[PDB]
This record gives structure tokens, C-alpha cells and sequence, in this order.
């Protein structure tokens, strides 16, 4: 499973430790349809939330860097990122699309912000190749590059705090950016755990889009 | 399918693992795609000895263990990890502790023999098994009746916890100043951890493991 | 502060870093009224990261059954007496009589309160004679039962402590771990009266903190 | 409170202190000077660490967002940090000095590579202030700003944790500029837990520049 997100990213399953049943199992506390469906709908409506701790998830994404840093700000996961300091990196970029500002009375159209987006990227690029090809080392040369430069990392979760970042991420108070790619985690959690994740959206999720 | 035997009564049993060493190698290069054992093993090794932990994190373990009380709370210690167990105040339990072999105490100088020692253990935890019935017969709940049975008591648990927080914990317990009773899981714990991550665990033993135990074992 | 809780046990306040205004400095990273109007704004709408500035330290003195509740919440810091090497004064919790009032038992409270008090004297014998002829005590200890009481230092922001609040002052947490909580309740309203009354207000989950000043 | 200063523009910032190296003697022996000396020596020779988890700092740090990603990987804390959404922002920018190039043999003098820096910046700058004007939102606008622009946040932390940020950052092989904000850690640290801080460098510490 590989989902596109925004211009250039995507989210992509890397691995999954059990489903379901992986949570019934750890409330129960044994390892030997309807009354395991209903568990985990009691378990959720309850606030029962440790057993849904031993569902894990691995992704892969590629994410402009403003993303990835509200993203990182969730502790309770594991994170291996590109190195800017020693990697090779594409250089590809987040521009907007012209409908990401429909909504927004600007004076100019929204073409032109993408252009002016764009075209202020490609200087700091080019501004980056002349400091690397004169010697500056790449940790000191990528400080001109713009948030919006991509990354990729790897997402280690369980389905607890999953839960807790669609909560948060999945909902209109986030910046449109991450919602996009946190409707791809849910789409990916929803194929994998999709009791987990019926129940969730009836008794848990705090948020709208979702 | 792995289930240790452990003391008398206990057991550590694998129900589930995601990943494998490669898991960390893909997670360092950050790269889901190209194997080459060689240059994989060196890299684990790398990782390893220059302190570069985080791409272990990236393998996950969940254990089913059976083990006393007085180990459990050793063990909960290590909170970088989940845990769900059967409820004191709500689950049927088997009533099982654990009882001290005469060989726990040989090494120490005590004045009635070890069988002796053995034998008195066996007959508390009886006396108090039997007010615990009592107390439950006369319908005193589960939650208050409990309190008078000893630290010995059997409980079980799962445990989901990465190679990380994995190592840590044998960094800590597979070690002769941890308490016998619990280096005795540990010690299981570490050889279900080899069979799934060899690599790691060789890494580990050979530049990060600050034990004494697992250098000496297999 | 130290408030005394069941027979034997206390919660004592060691120390407090920062106060109500330690929350709102976070929140806007740098007048009373727009100050505790931020607490209210930010616990109104889920905005908890700020009330993770406040820390507590707490020494517990609670029966093994209760820590081992308690020790299940892992954002926080804990330093306890060891079992293996440190000195105990051996002390047990014992229900009072009105613990049991509202179950229909077969034979009177007090009379259960006695039982108890026998098996844990028992119990606490046996432990002796095991101690006197030379048995290591991470041995011996393990005859002794669950309402033995403990010692414990903990550590925790307010965040993690609303949490504990929201989970343990409830009445669906054993009773004996309920008071402890009231205690921690009464603490943390000493010293951010304003992050309490706002989590109440607005972020508490469970029933008894409305009930009980 | 104690301010110091760092780069260009940065600071770090000490907000509060909870306790100091008798917390962690007086929670290590759960109990409300030679000998206590000895024991923080103690523990800290024997890895035993979890009494310095009740010595709490809050600092507040100003520092480039590239500096900034490096040291919120350090999940055990906790972090706020200006919202890039809705704050106001100072709009500074972290330029090299030339000394910071000198070890490297580059083919542009290293003041021309300053200057081509603050050029890009300014740059970089100056656009963003034509989309804001032109009523694009700052969540969209802010996204061509480079890496070396300046934020802030408040860090609360424990003295364990701290020493294994000490471990990784006060060390040559960390990034060079956030090696500064470490330093500056440090002092602070030593000045308030100078037991601690002694006991962590004899027996524990594992960086080279401390
Ligand atoms: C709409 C929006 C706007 C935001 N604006 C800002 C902003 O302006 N500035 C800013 O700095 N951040 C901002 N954030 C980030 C936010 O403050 C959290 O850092 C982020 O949402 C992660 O949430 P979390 O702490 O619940 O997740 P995690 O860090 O994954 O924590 C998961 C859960 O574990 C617990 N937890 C983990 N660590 C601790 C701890 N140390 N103490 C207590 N409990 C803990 C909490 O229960 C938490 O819910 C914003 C987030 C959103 C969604
Ligand atoms: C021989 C031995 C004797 C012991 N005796 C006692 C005793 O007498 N009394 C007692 O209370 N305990 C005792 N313990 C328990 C010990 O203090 C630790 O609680 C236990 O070893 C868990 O270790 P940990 O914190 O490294 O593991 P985890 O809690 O799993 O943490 C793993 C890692 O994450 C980090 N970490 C997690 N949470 C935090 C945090 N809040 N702040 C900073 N860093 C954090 C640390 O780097 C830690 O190494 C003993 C342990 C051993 C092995
Ligand atoms: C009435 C009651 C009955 C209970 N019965 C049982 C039982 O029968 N068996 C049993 O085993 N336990 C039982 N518990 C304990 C319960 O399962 C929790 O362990 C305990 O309440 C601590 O809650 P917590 O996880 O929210 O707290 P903490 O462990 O302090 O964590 C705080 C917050 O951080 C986050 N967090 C921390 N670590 C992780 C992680 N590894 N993954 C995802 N998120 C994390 C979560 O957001 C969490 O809410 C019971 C608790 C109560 C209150
Ligand atoms: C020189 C250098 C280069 C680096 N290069 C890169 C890079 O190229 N890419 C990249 O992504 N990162 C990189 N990092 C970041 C590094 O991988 C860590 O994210 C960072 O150093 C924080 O370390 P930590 O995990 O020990 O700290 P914290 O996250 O604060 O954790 C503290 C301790 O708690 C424990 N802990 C906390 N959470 C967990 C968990 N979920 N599982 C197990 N244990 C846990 C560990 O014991 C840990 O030491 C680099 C760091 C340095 C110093
Ligand atoms: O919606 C938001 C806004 C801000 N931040 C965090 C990320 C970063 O650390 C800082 C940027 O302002 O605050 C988020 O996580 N989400
Ligand atoms: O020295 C380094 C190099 C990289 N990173 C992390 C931070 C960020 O998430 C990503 C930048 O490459 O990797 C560090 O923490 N320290
Ligand atoms: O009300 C309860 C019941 C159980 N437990 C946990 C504590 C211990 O680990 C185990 C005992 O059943 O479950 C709690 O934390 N609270
Ligand atoms: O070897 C030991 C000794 C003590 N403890 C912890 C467990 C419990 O919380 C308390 C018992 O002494 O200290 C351990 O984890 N390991």
C-alpha cells in the first residue's frame, strides 16, 4: 500500500504486527467473530485504549520538512529520518497547488503565488549548488533550503497513538498539508485493523474529516 | 511457536514479532527496496558499536509471560514498553505461586536446612490460600479478599516492546545483580531474541551488552 | 503538606516546580484575568502540551496493591524502597469495617477485619523466622502479602497527573487508590488552583473530584 | 535565572529549576555531605539513573529551525515551541561566520559565502512578505522561509535525559552549531546540579568537548 500525498509525497505500508485480534488477545490476556468485535467496540467506548498498544505499524513517508515537524512533535512513535547533514537527498519541493488558496481573497491569482513559490525555491537551489560546488560542506550549505524542501522517514506506531495522531491530525484545526496525509495513515489503519478502526470513528475520534 | 518454561510454575511464550534484523537496516538507510548480507551484518555491527540505537526500535516483540508478582513489579519497571495482565479485582485466577527450590538457598549459611526453608514457604502461602477462600466464601470481594495472598502469586501478562527498550532490559536484568528470579526470564527473554534477530543480538553481546550473564550462557 | 490516607499511608508534597503561570508562560513561549482566561481557553480546547511545565514530587506511602496500580502510569518517575535491601518498618493495610459495608457477607466487618489481621501476623512470623535463620530477604520477602505497605518517590508534570486523576479519582478505581488520588487532587488545587478548577471545568473525565471539595 | 547567548542571534534561557543534587540523593534513598556526595558518584559509576529523573530544568531557546529538528528528536521532554500558523515572528536568520567555513578549502572567499547566504535569505525574506501582503495565509506563506530561520520554544527536562542530550550533542560528531546550544546546556547544568554535573563527566560522560 502506497498512497500520493500533495505534489511529490506519499505515505507507504512498510509492515504491520498484527490486526484485530492482536488487541482482543492482550485484553484477554491469552494467546489460545461477534463476541471479539464487540470487545474491542467496549473496549474503545470505555477508554480501554492499552490493549490497542500491541497493534504496530511501520511507514514509510516523504513529506515536505514543515510537515514532518508537526509530525516528529508526536513522542510516543519511533523515527528515522534523511540525514541533511550526510544524505543525498532528490530536491523536489512542496508547491502548492492554486486551489490550496481558493477560499482566500488575494490580490493576486492564485497562479501567481504558486510561480512566485516556485520561482523563490529554485533561486535558493541554485544559490545552495554554487555554495556546494565552491566546498561548503552540505550541513552548512542546506541551512538556505526552504521548509518546503521533502524528506522521507520511517514512522514506527502503535494503534494507540495512531489514535491519538488522527485525533489531532485527521481534523480541520490541522493544517490542510498534514490532514492530507493523515487521511492516508486512516485509510492504511482502516485496511489493516478495520474493527479497530469502525470503532474508533464511533466512540473515540475527537475529529471532523475523517 | 516458543514457550521457555521458567521457575515452577512461569513461562515466557512469543505471540508475535514485526521484523527482523533487516527491519533495522532498512530503517537506518531509510530505504524500503537492494539486500546484501555482508554490508547489512556490517552495518548492524556499525550501528551497534558507534551507539546509533534508534533504527532497533524498529523491530517490536510481544511476549505472553507468567511470573510472580514480585518479578512482574521488577519487571513493569521498564516503561518503555506496554503491558496488559489479568485483573486482581476482577479475573479468575489458577491460585499458583511460587515455592523457592532447597537449590535458591544453597550458597547461603542457614540454620535449618534448605528443604525446611522449602517446606514453611509451601505452608503460608497454604494458610493464606485458605483465609482467602474463606474471606470469598463469606462474600468479601475479590478486590479486598486478594490482599491477604503473598508476592509469590502467579499472574500472566502481555508485553509488546521493541529491540531497543528489548536490550535495555537485558542490559539490566541479564545481569548477576538483578535477582536470580528475574535473570532467569531474561535469560529466555535473550534466547527468543536471538532466534528472531541473530545479527542484533551478536552485534549487541559484542559491543553494547553491559551484563555478565550472556557472555557466559548461550 | 502530608495528608494521611487508609490506616497507615500518606502523600506528602516534596517539592513543585512553577505554578498556574508556568502553563501560561509555555503557551505563549515568553493581569490576572487574561492569564487565568489562557488556562480555561487552553483546557477548553485540548491544548495540553503547556501543563506539562508544571512538575510535582510526591512521597507515597501506600499498601503493593495500590503502587502496582499506581506504577502502571509510565509518564512519571518512580524511586521505591527495595524489597531486596532496604530496611521496612512492616507495616500492613487493614480494612476498617466500613470498607465492607454494602456487600451482604455471612459474617459481621469486623470480624473479616480480624481475619485479615491474623493471616498478615502469621504471615509477617513466618517472615521472621525465615529472616532469624539466615534466609536472604529478596527470598523471605515473598511470603509477605499484598497490603504490605511501601514507600515511593514520584515525579510528574500536571499533564500526566490529570490523567492519573481522570483514571484513578473515579469510582470505577478500587476504592483504596481512589483516596490516594483525592489526596493528589488536593495538592495539585493547593498549588495551580487555576489548572485544577479549569480541569474540572472543562477536561475532567471521572465523577468523585465533583463531588468532594 | 541565567541567560547565554549563542550564534548570531540565539539563546538559551533558564526559565525554572526543580530541585538540585540532593533530589536525586534524597529519592534514591526515598527520604524526605561527604556521604551524599558519595552516593551521586555512586550512581552515577553504576548506571543507576532513575534518582536523576527528579531534577527538572525548563529552559526557553531561541535557535535555527535546522538546529531545532536536530534537538526535538529528543522525545523524552517536553516541548512548546511559536506556532510558524499564527505567531508572530521576528524574522531573524542565522548566518555563518567566516570562521565556521575555516578547515574547509573553498573557491569563494569565506565572507563571500556570509554574504551569499544573507543575500538568499533576504530574498527569501522579502517574497514571503509579498505573499503575506498579498493575503496569502502565513501557514502557506512561511513554507518558502529557509532552514536557518530563528524560533523558539520553552524545553522542560529532566537531568537524566539531559545528560543523554549532553552525551549526543556536547560531541564533534554532532552539528557544529548545535554543539553551541549544548555547551551552553551544560553550563547551566553544572551550575545548578555541580555534583551531577562532576559525577556525569567522571564516570558517564561519553562526548569529547565537555
Ligand atoms: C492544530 C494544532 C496546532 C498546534 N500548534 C502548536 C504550536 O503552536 N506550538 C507547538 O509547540 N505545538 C503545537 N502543536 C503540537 C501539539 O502541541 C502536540 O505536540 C502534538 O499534537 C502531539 O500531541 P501529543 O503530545 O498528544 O502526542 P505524543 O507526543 O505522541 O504523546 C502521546 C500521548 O502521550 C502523553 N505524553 C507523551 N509524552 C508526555 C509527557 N512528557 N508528559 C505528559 N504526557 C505525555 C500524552 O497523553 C499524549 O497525548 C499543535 C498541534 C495541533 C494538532
Ligand atoms: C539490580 C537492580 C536494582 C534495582 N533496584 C531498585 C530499587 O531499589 N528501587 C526502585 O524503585 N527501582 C529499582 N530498580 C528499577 C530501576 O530503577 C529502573 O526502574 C528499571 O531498571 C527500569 O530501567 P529504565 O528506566 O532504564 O527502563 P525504562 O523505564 O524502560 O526506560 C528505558 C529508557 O528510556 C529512558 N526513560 C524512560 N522514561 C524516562 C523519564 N521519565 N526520564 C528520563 N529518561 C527516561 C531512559 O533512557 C531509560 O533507560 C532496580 C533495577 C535493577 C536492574
Ligand atoms: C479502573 C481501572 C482498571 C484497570 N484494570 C486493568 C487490568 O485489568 N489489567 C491491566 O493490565 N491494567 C489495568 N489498568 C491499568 C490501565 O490499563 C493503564 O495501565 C493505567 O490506567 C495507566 O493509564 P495510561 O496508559 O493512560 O497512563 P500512562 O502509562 O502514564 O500514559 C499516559 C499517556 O501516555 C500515552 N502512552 C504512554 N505510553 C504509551 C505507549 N507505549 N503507547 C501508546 N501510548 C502511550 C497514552 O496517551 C497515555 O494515556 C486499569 C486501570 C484502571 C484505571
Ligand atoms: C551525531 C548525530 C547524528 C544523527 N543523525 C540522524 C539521522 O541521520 N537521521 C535521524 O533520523 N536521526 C538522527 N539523529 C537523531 C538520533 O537518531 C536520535 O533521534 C536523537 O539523538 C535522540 O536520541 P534518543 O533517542 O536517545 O533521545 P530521546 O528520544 O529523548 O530518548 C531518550 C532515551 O529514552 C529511550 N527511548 C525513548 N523513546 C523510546 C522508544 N520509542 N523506544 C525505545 N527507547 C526509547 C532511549 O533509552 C533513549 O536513549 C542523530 C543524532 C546525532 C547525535
Ligand atoms: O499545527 C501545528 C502548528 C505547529 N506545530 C508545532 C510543530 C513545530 O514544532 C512548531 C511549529 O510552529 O509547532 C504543530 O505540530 N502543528
Ligand atoms: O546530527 C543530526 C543529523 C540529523 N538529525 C535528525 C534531525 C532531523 O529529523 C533529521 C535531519 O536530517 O535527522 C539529528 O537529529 N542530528
Ligand atoms: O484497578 C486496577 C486494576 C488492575 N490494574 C493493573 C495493576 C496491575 O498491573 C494489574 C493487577 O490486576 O493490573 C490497575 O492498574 N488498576
Ligand atoms: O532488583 C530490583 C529491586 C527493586 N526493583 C523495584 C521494583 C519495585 O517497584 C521496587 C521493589 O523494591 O523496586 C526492581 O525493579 N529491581
Amino acid at each position: 500500500m502506497k498512497i500520493d500525498i500533495l505534489d511529490k509525497g506519499f505515505v507507504e505500508l512498510v509492515d504491520v504486527m498484527g490486526n484485530d485480534l492482536s488487541a482482543v488477545r492482550a485484553a484477554r490476556v491469552s494467546f489460545d467473530e461477534e463476541r471479539d468485535r464487540h470487545l474491542i467496540e467496549y473496549l474503545m467506548k470505555h477508554g480501554h485504549e492499552t490493549p490497542f498498544e500491541h497493534i504496530v505499524f511501520t511507514f514509510h513517508v516523504k513529506a515536505p520538512i514543515f510537515v514532518a515537524r508537526q509530525w516528529f512533535r508526536h513522542r510516543i512513535a519511533s523515527y528515522n529520518e534523511l540525514s541533511g547533514r550526510y544524505s543525498k537527498l532528490s530536491y523536489e519541493f512542496y508547491i502548492p497547488s492554486p486551489e490550496r488558496l481558493e477560499g482566500y481573497k488575494t490580490t493576486i491569482p492564485p497562479e501567481r503565488v504558486t510561480e512566485k513559490i516556485s520561482e523563490i525555491v529554485d533561486k535558493a537551489y541554485r544559490t545552495y549548488l554554487e555554495l556546494i560546488e565552491s566546498g561548503v560542506p552540505r550541513e552548512v550549505a542546506r541551512i538556505v533550503l526552504p521548509l518546503n524542501l521533502y524528506t522521507r522517514f520511517f514512522w514506527t506506531v502503535n494503534a494507540r497513538s495512531l489514535m491519538n495522531f488522527l485525533n489531532l491530525r485527521a481534523d480541520s484545526h490541522a493544517q490542510w498539508e498534514i490532514q492530507q496525509y493523515a487521511l492516508a495513515i486512516a485509510r492504511i489503519f482502516k485496511e489493516k485493523c478495520p474493527w479497530t478502526f469502525e470503532a474508533f470513528l464511533k466512540y473515540a475520534y475527537k475529529g471532523d474529516i475523517l
